[PDB]
């Protein structure tokens, strides 16, 4: 059985254990701040930014045909200061081909390239939308789940609690092909969840990077923050 | 589209929308203890408590074959007072046949006759185990998903906090036939997931009553409380 694991309770400069890409920065205090913040304090537009854990994780194999069940854990804050324009792009939890680049922003939030399903992305991600584009539901915030595309197979609209700390918790077991995904504010007390059927062997490659990214808006100021505090994952190939 | 709707963001006194059965009863101050406390205000051992909802739900229409979704949310505690012997037996939320009345106790729940797998019993059930019977799981409490018997398809630990309010969230996609619940404790921030496929149409009648039970052990003080705060519940048939 192999196992891989890891858990940033806070996050470390300079440690090597994390891919840095964009915009993508850690600061003195232990945040990780997917998305540019200028130096008065305000969200950077046209910024992307990613964080990619630097080993890859064994999905599945296709000698004995298993898969691997899952979970991530994570928190995140976004923070949206101003009317107009409105708040843009939001922020995704993704796993994809081994030694990949950001692609690209806005509202193809830095791992798509364009609108279509193509099963050559091989891209599997959990996203947190604040931005309706032209294939989005017109409800924004939503959690999505992207199989390929970033038109999301089952959407979940959501409310944001501005500024407030949210944890996610996202599982996949792989004898039910059950992606299941839940997000609660602890201010509130709202919880969310989405469900959906993924067969990740049609989706993924045997061998995975696991990361986070954000991005921000294609107009001045159409930006918020991508504020990430803490991440944890654990993955388990029958093998 | 059929809909069936309620929320009781408390419990009232003497209300006729909701059965109550066995020891079921619901305070002056708002709150339903589906087991009995003692005038010393300690639970009692050799309890079975249900709250059925007074209208049937129209579930799934043999005619066009189709079945509705639902959501429902909770909240409750339980607190287990003595340290021997184990406290027992749990609560359930459930769905089965019209007007029926409470089956066995203890490790039951007040919802089965016994262990066995039977087609007759058209009983679907989410069950918060906190004592092991010999067709449990050895961790306790545990969630559990029960389909026509009171041993699981499905089982996920997690650790209770005593006398603390936890928030439960259950969601039936009748699309992809995923049932996904989840089990939020605000105090410890803790979170839990559990979600299996399960087709309705194969456990279920087209009507179901849908409630609550709750039960305490077979020997002196092996008991704890099963109290409710909130309860809702929403249904819809695309019909
Ligand atoms: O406004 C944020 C939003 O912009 C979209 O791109 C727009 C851009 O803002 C506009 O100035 C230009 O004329 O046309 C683009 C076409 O939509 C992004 O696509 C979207 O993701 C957000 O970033
Ligand atoms: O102790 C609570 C636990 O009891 C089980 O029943 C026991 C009973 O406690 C014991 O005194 C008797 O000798 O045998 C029974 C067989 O197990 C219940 O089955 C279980 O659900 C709990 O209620
Ligand atoms: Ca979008
Ligand atoms: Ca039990
Ligand atoms: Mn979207
Ligand atoms: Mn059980």
């Amino acid at each position: 059985v192999e196992t891989i694991s890891f858990s940033f309770s806070e996050f470390e400069p300079g440690n090597d254990n994390l891919t840095l890409q964009g915009a993508s920065l850690i600061t003195q205090s232990g945040v990780l701040q997917l998305t540019k913040i200028n130096q008065n304090g305000m969200p950077a537009w046209d910024s992307t930014g990613r964080t990619l854990y630097a080993k890859p994780v064994h999905i599945w194999d296709m000698t004995t045909g298993t898969v691997a069940s899952f979970e991530t854990r994570f928190s995140f804050s976004i923070e949206q200061p101003y009317t107009r324009p409105l708040p843009a792009d939001g922020l995704v939890f993704f796993m994809g081909p081994t030694k990949s680049k950001p692609a690209q922003g806005y509202g193809y939030l830095g791992i798509f390239n364009q609108s279509k399903q193509d099963n050559s992305y091989q891209t599997l991600g959990v996203e947190f939308d604040t931005f309706s584009n032209p294939w989005d539901p017109p409800q924004v915030p939503h959690i999505g789940i992207d199989v390929n595309s970033i038109r999301s197979i089952k959407t979940q609209p959501f409310q944001l609690d501005n500024g407030q700390v949210a944890n996610v918790v996202i599982k996949y077991d792989a004898s039910s092909k059950l992606l299941h995904a839940v997000l609660v504010y602890p201010s509130s007390g709202a919880i969310y969840t989405i469900a959906e059927i993924v067969d990740v062997k049609q989706v993924l490659p045997e061998w995975v990077d696991v990361g986070l990214s954000g991005a921000t808006g294609a107009q001045r100021d159409a930006a918020e923050t991508h504020d990430v505090y803490s991440w944890s994952f654990q993955a388990s190939l029958p093998e």
